[PDB]
């Protein structure tokens, strides 16, 4: 789907995906500097765009397509078009990857570095806002209940 | 305990127990300002600062003591001093109180109106950056609990 984004003439609709986004919601100032700012990345499905506990701090807005999000070995959600992802290492300097972040599919997405975003939410505050939201949404989805597993032992030593 | 943080007496170590928030993290004319805008109440051990599905939407700066977070019933966390509560009635101003917290003893509360952070949080990019910081933390915390395999132990040797 590149090619429909891609150049001058791709502008008109790469501004109208970031407005999309969950991140920008309909802010055409952002999605304009988003958009001189962002690189397109496709993703083969199966791919790793995010490894956990490494230390890339890019953000990724999802045009395209659906990843897994894996911590230590679990799936606990998948994201997809209009989703962002990486927002949590781009605005904690010293924080790792939380999570491997995996395609599901064949996926396309805007990629911004950690520089030119910090540079472009400086001023414009709404961006923080609105990954507060997501976070918030993130922090209050099905907390269910954590199973302890009971195992009686019996030990022998050779 | 609010003795010493009332009038101009009290203004150096209110501004001090306010640098030291989780979301101020040390900035002076943030806290300064905060100060300017807050009403300092003490909460009672066993009383409930705010009830879930409630449309109260004020945010608090523990200053003293330490407070239950509870979710239909059960607890989930404990917030101590230089946390906050009720940010995300402030982040999503349509959305009723997303849990109770209910003073697990006596404590000394700093309250500022939805009206009034907003408007120094509009001016004032770092509120929301710092708020988004500290949610990022706490989902971070979170993917570790529901990930992490829970295991009790039984040992017996022969
Ligand atoms: O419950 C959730 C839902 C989504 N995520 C994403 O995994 C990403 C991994 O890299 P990061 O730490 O820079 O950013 C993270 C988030 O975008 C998550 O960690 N937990």
């Amino acid at each position: 789907m590149i090619e429909r984004f891609e150049g001058e003439t791709g502008m008109r609709l790469l501004v109208e995906a970031l407005q999309m986004n969950k991140m920008v919601r309909g802010n055409v100032k952002i999605a304009q500097e988003l958009a001189k700012k962002i690189v397109l990345e496709k993703v083969s499905a199966g791919d790793e765009l995010i490894q956990q506990d490494t230390e890339t701090n890019d953000i990724y807005f999802i045009i395209s397509g659906s990843l897994s999000i894996i911590v230590n070995g679990q799936q606990i959600a998948i994201r997809g078009p209009n989703d962002h992802i990486g927002e949590m290492a781009a605005i904690q300097p010293t924080q790792k990857r939380s999570a491997t972040v995996q395609a599901v599919e064949q996926c396309l997405v805007a990629k911004i570095t950690e520089a030119d975003f910090s540079h472009l939410a400086k001023n414009n505050a709404e961006l923080y806002k609105s990954i507060a939201q997501e976070l918030a949404r993130r922090l209050q989805e099905r907390n269910k209940l954590v199973t302890t597993h009971h195992l009686e032992h019996h030990h022998h030593h050779h």
